[PDB]
């Protein structure tokens, strides 16, 4: 039986993915880059903060200076902060919650493989962090999604082999990284998006142990 889960949060815990999405698209915006839609922004779920702000760059052939570049992510940043400060337990995605719980009784480790230097602050605010076995630091690895090291970080802070970990994720990169980790992913989200050569389910409901344990059979 697998013996940890690793969660994405953006997209997979809370819907903090749309606030990503708003706040990048309204920063390319200032600096007179259309193209950031929603479709586009398939390749900015997952990715690094310094990442996407490159992609949203050179999909418009844009060169700014490096004092530019900083200030930009950091603009984008503080916006978003300013997004979730209301964020609650109430926000907390349908059955999220209650796999924690009944992983936690079955004695299956939780740990968090999140791009998101918000991530710590998200989860106190949704009153998560107390189900939570680990959180790996994503200024720590070396490289992220689609790079497996952040899913690899968070199974080994919990002591288990990513083999017998399965991986929760919205995003291509993040279903990229998990599958070069060794964790099963289970995506969550269109396969139109994700694509039909994993297990895709349409929302987070549909995250029960009880549908992990189909799976992993
Ligand atoms: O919250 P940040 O900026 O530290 C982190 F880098 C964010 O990670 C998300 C995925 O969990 C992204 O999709 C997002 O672009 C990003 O800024
Ligand atoms: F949506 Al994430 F790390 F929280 F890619
Ligand atoms: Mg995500």
């Amino acid at each position: 039986m697998f013996k940890a889960v690793l969660f994405d949060l953006d997209g997979v815990i809370t819907d903090t993915a749309e606030y990503h999405f708003r706040a990048w698209k309204a920063l390319a915006e200032e600096i007179g880059i259309n193209g950031v839609d929603r479709q586009f922004n398939e390749q900015l779920k997952g990715v690094s903060r310094e990442d996407s702000l490159q992609k949203i760059l050179d999909l418009a052939d844009k060169k700014v200076s490096a004092e530019e570049f900083k200030e930009l992510a950091k603009r984008k940043n503080d916006n978003y902060v300013k997004m979730i400060q209301d964020v609650s337990p109430a926000d907390v995605y349908p059955g999220i919650l209650q796999l924690l719980k009944d992983l936690r009784s079955n004695k299956i480790k939780i740990a968090l493989a999140s791009a998101s230097k918000n991530g710590p602050f998200l989860l106190e605010r949704m009153n998560l962090t107390g189900y939570f076995d680990a959180i790996a630091d994503p200024a720590e690895v070396a490289a992220s999604k689609p790079a497996p090291d952040i899913f690899i970080a968070a199974a080994h802070a919990v002591g288990v082999a990513p083999s017998e970990s399965i991986g929760l994720e919205d995003s291509q990169a993040g279903i990229q990284a998990i599958k070069d980790s060794g964790a099963l992913p289970i995506g969550v989200g269109r396969p139109e998006d994700l694509g039909d050569d994993i297990v895709i389910v349409p929302d987070t409901s549909h995250y029960t142990l009880e549908f992990l344990k189909e799976v992993w059979l």
